[PDB]
């Protein structure tokens, strides 16, 4: 039965309180004490979001790209319960909301006349501040994701452990997940996740209070805003506390089909040609550059406050999205091999994604640069949230359209925050069926409480606070994030070594047709002594490798006896010429008793068997000495099968 | 027996009369209207050309660099019927023409002259037009004649279908490729051959001309190579319609002899430690170039018409060479793998091409620039068929080697449009011996035919026509080239689950002790009914697995029994402490009867046997309770010893 | 017991002295015979050293990430007798010496001031000559070492072979090399190492003589070096000829903290954000450059004298390097893998090297280009032993500091000059017991011959003598090399089909039922002639398979009989409708005789078994009728299980 966890909810609801409640009531002071924070985290811990960001990358890359990938999460009866295209619908749309409107048209026109390194308004500018727009919605957003998800689907569907954050801290702290360590992993996950979401509702709300400004007469007043982010929230709100589908898997399929009519509509009404070769020529651009500029930070130029707001602010972002989007999706995906899966995240999202951005950044530049707009280039730079609909009206029937990109753009933040909810209720409580979410009074709650984060940092400057904000409550959990990958390799490692144990263990020697299940179950629940296995190795092991011998001598071969100085070992050795020789080499080992086994033991023997390199090795306690001779010939006929394939 | 074949010949034959009967009769109007489809194919359909180049390379290596690359295009006991060199040796001597000699040296002294970006005369520009050169003549196009051949090979010699063009369409459209959907597929690929063979003698005619004019005093008229081209056909046809050996494989070795004599005089004859050192400097630049240098098709630049008459123009002629090339050497390298034969195709042509690319640009740009040759660097623009003889001419004895180069280059043709005609007869007919060839009166109709293309383009504006006539037929096999992919990954994929069904089908239980050949060969072809096996799950089964565990309980083990709800499975359990327990769960399930067993039965049923993780799936009907019993004795046997490893 | 090995001593210890004589003989005429050698070389060979030199590190990387990649140095058995740390610091402190204090510093403000390419004193002369640093010291460098180690460590663990470098040629001229070929190829690589190794103790005697002069007034004059090389070298001998322990194994552990300590006083009392920043910055640097600028030799440039002075310098000093480096690693490291040896001496020494390089010159960088310091950019280029130390007079406690560095600096080369003797001695010497050093009066020997090569080029033009005479010695080695990686080739060829032929011989067929163990064994040494087994197929063979299919005819299945026109050949055949038929024929063929069989035999034959692909082969010669039978209908029961599973 679902329950709220209380020492999760009480950590991180009495975090977002005060600070939301605090940033109401003085909004000078802290509009001014967060821009002084985003310069200095800009300078100070600009190298680490670097260095982190591309170990998550390399790591899934690798891990699918080797034997690894052939894993499937779950058992091995288990099938996929979605078709493909329902699947990669629903995983699109979860990660896009209205930033994508937001920074689509007024961060290209912002990186061609201010960029980072040279002069502006010209043809290297524009080729240049087109590679960075793929940089920052590229792989490495996605990458995170897939890390996330896949890490959170094995330790549950091959472990049989909760669906949580906590749960790849197994292989090193135990069973102690279940106290004060895991409840400060699973609580910095929820505030990192609460502040990504609320600087989200900024960005939509003064995008749709442009657009009402543009059509009707509205104003950019406060009171509007206010009232607006209650319109954005009670849909949202409304749709977690009344159902799921027509909803979740519907809405994946109804918005997927609105997004491609305008793609379509802005491609084939401007000019094609142009359109058709830039898409080609970044392509090539962003896979060229991309091994060197995933560690630049503009370290032997004049100082400044770029990589701040741009290229740090982005990372923040996508780790910040992280907790969310990976368990979403981690619960739509059982029965799928890793493989399949890290390449099915990172190839559609993706080339939809960069297709969006490419043609509706070169569609502005080619206006900007050849037809002489000052006016659309001036906005990108003082008002960032009306260069869309300066540019979308010299197009046929512009007030037809603009009003459905108004319309369009507002599903689009209902479809993501609404598993927001979902998962951010389920994350903060205890015990239920694994498939089955939480108490549907906490997605009401955790709704309410982003608005208060949303409309603080709206009144106290707005762009730059939402900005700022982001990159600082990010911090700790990029730590629980490395901290996840030694975990996973840990759990990788301990079972690369149990398909070696798998195959080395089918039937390593004869022996049941010696006959008798009653006999042979009681003999296999016994643990010798040490002279007990000398007993065995004198009377049925040395009168035999001796008497096998004789028939080999006087039958043309050439034995090698050695006399024996180990007590124990009982060697045979045959020369075939100049290859390799026979070895067949019997030696006593002992080991420590298991624990179900101990009357107080403590201690036992066996007697290995070994052979040339690459072989298998099993004890004969138990064989007759009959038996044994019938061991000593097959594994020498064996050997001359060998030789016969060699030459 | 081998004949013609009429819906393909009819449908190639057709197409080509009129056109070159209606090219010879209107030379002002079609040279004029070939201008026109030159300009508008280089701007519109640029960008797919650049895009379908790099997938065939990119499978592949793809292929070649995986599993897949150990698969022997054969049968497992044969045998390759040639020696190494004598391979690579015919395989060079295929797609090598007087196209090398006619591109030698005017090409790169026309991108130091004429750059497609910058200033053009310095040592920049001179370092751009030799990456120019590598990536016109390097992987991209000995990448798609060993996709073709791979693909050909494998359908043939692992399948035993027909060796055609056609075949690679069967895990499609089934068996009806033998229809009219075949017949078009292996028609629209003898016009492109046609295409880009007869645009291969135009290249060879002005050459030539050139090299007679500057001996001699012949001048440039129409008659003199009307008179040429028949020269030049009448000892390819009598080539190919008086035998095969001294020929396909003796001229493969006596002009490889030739033309290393010719290298190695260039470069001991001139600056050799310049020449040495600028081959190291090619290809580190090539190397460093090619993954951003595929995709540029200079987007940001003021309009121009460079990339039709360069880029475009080289992936149209080598898609137009593939079908040739690659169904010539799919025949000569049966019983290789795939990695070997991808890396053998890669290795030697490529190196020995590049080469001789390398030494003869450098020994130009070397004159050009550091010793004043104003009228060497202006006819590479003017007139670019002399521009060999005038370089060649300042060398020791330089008429007795301009005389042996033109008498070298007259074999290159001849080496190659002789396999031309040999092929081109066997894709027009029908039904034999696979390794067998097509009439031989097929020969001298498509040798007649080539010059008949050759002669209306040459008089139209002779280079220009010959570039911009490739362009267009060459359009519609591309796409047949993505449907053989298509196709190629379905076959692969049908046979990655071929292993996997081999392996676990080795041995799964015991029971050929019970004996009988008679009783066990009956038994080998019955289908049991639903209730019949409900018969045996309670006769044989349940009595043994509640009678077997007796014996574990009272003697010292942990026996998790669990009430019954399924009424079909026997499950059995035994806890080891805290590792992994000892699952054995039998199961019924039912299938559909196969085809060739149908009294109607129409559905049967089998008892099948499941384990933990990574174990194999048998059934147990037609056993003895005795034999059960021992059947789950054996593997728990399997299980301690398993469990002894992993610690 | 180990003694001296005349023809490697006499023809080593012959070619050292009279080139030591006739250098301490005449320096005004040597001093100018070597700076002509140094120029020509860096022209003439100049292409050969980057050729040769990404050959290694591509074959040790391919290697290692390949399925050689789990091939054990040693036996099964066997495990690692050292931990990691103390593992990697003993590898770490065995190829660093006073040459990284000689070039820290000096290296980038010469590459800043005196750019190969460029104007110098700018921000972009900092940022190239910054990856040649690195290029230096990376990659290339550490690749020979690991290729030297893992060629030396194969042969002598699974092979049995010396610890020698003559071994890896043992696949080419078999035991030859105990003659007169493998006392040239050892002889060959005691010359590299002396003079390797007496070019280093000059760059210490520089750095030492500045650094006393810097603290007391000690001039530069002559006996000064002559009695610091006494110093120097009697430490180094007296180590090696009367320990090993605290020594080899404790120094690793003392400098390895000497060295930490220093760099983090550098990191920490310096601009520790700057320095944060542009190390992240050089390592994309580096990794985004590296494929282009293996193969730079500046061809398009003006000529110059730049690159025999800088890179080919280093790839000669390496290469010298690589032959004790590599014996000295090939001896810690049994009982590992491949990967986790290459990958393991591809990780940590790297980073810190790399590390140190990057802190120690921009903090120099820094000071010349922003706080304008002319006179330390000016020592890098006249005297540039002395501008370490002016660096560090910058820094709080200055003169505490430095006499700090000058003693650490001292015990970098007496841990590597110890081990120098140790191999060297080691590798002269014959016979003995495998791990076990040669007599320990050649390490007495070996040390003074170093002391006449050092003070013989240090009074013949010092810096530019030292680095002239490795270009040239090193020459006749790289050639070895390269037959050294072909042997290793063919070594791992001659393995990978090793492992097929284990798997294959795997229980082919039953038999052993037939009992009798002195019956089964006459028989497993017979070879039956050519109608003798004609006298089995007529009478065991064809009897059963014309007398099991009548069952099958007659039971409901379609069995396809042939005439048999092989009069040795038995096939049967039986159509399933349209999947797979089921193929089981018998043929008989013929092989020669193995060489401990021959009575006059010469000659035998086997009558195989052939199935579908993907199956074993096996002979029945000594089965019984009844036993044939029983063979054909459980490959018929294995061949229905696989039909069940494909569909």
């Amino acid at each position: 039965t679902v329950r709220m966890n209380a020492p999760v909810f009480y950590f991180a609801a009495s975090f977002i309180l005060i600070f939301g409640i605090i940033v109401i009531a003085f909004p000078q002071a802290s509009g001014a004490w967060l821009l002084a924070a985003q310069n200095w985290a800009a300078n100070t811990v600009g190298w680490y979001y670097m260095m982190v960001m591309t170990l998550y990358l390399v790591f899934v890359v690798v891990t699918a790209l080797s034997g690894f990938g052939k894993i499937k999460l779950g058992a091995d009866h288990d099938e996929p319960e979605f078709s493909y295209l329902s699947w990669a619908g629903m995983l699109f749309a979860a990660g896009i909301s209205i930033t994508l409107f937001f920074f689509c048209v007024s961060e290209p026109l912002t990186h061609l006349l201010q960029p980072p390194q040279g002069e502006g308004g010209t043809a290297e500018a524009a080729r240049q501040g087109m590679q960075l727009l793929f940089l920052h919605w590229g792989l490495h957003g996605w990458g995170v994701f897939a890390f996330v998800g896949m890490a959170l689907a094995y330790f549950a569907y091959r472990h049989n452990l909760p669906l949580a954050l906590r749960s790849a801290l197994y292989p090193l702290i135990g069973k102690r997940i279940n106290g004060p360590i895991g409840y400060a992993v699973d609580g910095f996950g929820i505030i990192a996740t609460i502040f990504g979401l609320g600087a989200d509702m900024g960005f939509g709300v003064l995008h749709l209070n442009s657009g009402l400004d543009y059509l009707f007469g509205v104003p950019h007043t406060q009171w509007i805003q206010v009232g607006l982010i209650t319109l954005m929230m009670g849909a949202a709100i409304l749709v977690a506390i009344a159902g799921v589908d027509k909803g979740v898997r519907v809405m994946s399929d109804i918005n997927m089909l609105l997004a491609c009519a305008l793609l379509l509509f802005v491609l084939f009404a401007g000019p094609t040609q142009h359109l058709l070769n830039t898409l080609v020529q970044n392509i090539g651009d962003y896979l060229g550059a991309l091994p060197s500029k995933s560690f630049d930070v503009y370290a032997y130029n004049k100082p400044s406050d770029w990589l701040g707001g741009w290229t740090v602010f982005y990372w923040a972002w996508w780790i910040a999205w992280a907790p969310f989007v990976g368990l979403f999706i981690a619960r739509i995906s059982r029965g799928r091999t890793i493989r399949e899966f890290v390449f099915g995240v990172l190839l559609i999202p993706l080339g939809f994604t960069l297709a969006w951005m490419s043609i509706f950044g070169n569609s502005a530049i080619d206006q900007v640069l050849n037809h002489g707009m000052a006016a659309l280039g001036q906005s990108a730079i003082d008002d960032p949230s009306m260069t869309l609909y300066l540019l979308l009206e010299t197009y046929p029937w512009s007030k037809t359209v603009i009003a459905v990109t108004v319309f369009i753009s507002f599903v689009f933040f209902v479809t993501s925050a609404d598993s927001g909810t979902v998962v951010l209720s389920t994350l903060s409580a205890k015990g239920g069926n694994p498939d089955e979410d939480g108490p549907k009074w906490l997605r009401v709650f955790w709704g309410v409480a982003t608005a208060l984060i949303t409309s603080g940092l709206l009144f106290s400057g707005s762009i730059d606070a939402l900005k700022s904000a982001v990159v600082l409550t990010s911090l700790p959990f990029s730590l629980i994030l490395l901290l996840m990958m030694w975990g996973l390799h840990k759990a990788f490692v301990m079972e690369s070594q149990r398909q070696i144990a798998q195959l080395y263990s089918l039937a390593p020697v004869s022996g049941s047709r010696r006959g008798g299940w009653r006999q042979r179950l009681s003999q296999a629940v016994h643990y010798p002594s040490r002279d007990e296995v000398y007993r065995f190795l004198d009377q049925t092991v040395r009168p035999a490798i001796d008497e096998v011998t004789a028939v080999f001598v006087e039958k043309g071969l050439n034995v090698v006896n050695v006399p024996d100085p180990s007590n124990d070992s009982v060697t045979l050795e045959i020369g075939h010429g100049e290859e390799r020789p026979f070895i067949y080499q019997v030696q006593m080992k002992g080991f420590f008793t298991p624990s179900f086994a101990r009357l107080n033991n403590r201690r036992y023997y066996r007697a290995e068997v070994h052979l040339s390199e690459g072989s298998q090795d099993y004890d004969l306690v138990g064989y007759t000495k009959e038996q044994v001779i019938n061991d000593v010939l097959d594994q020498y006929e064996r050997h001359m099968q060998f030789l016969h394939l060699v030459r």
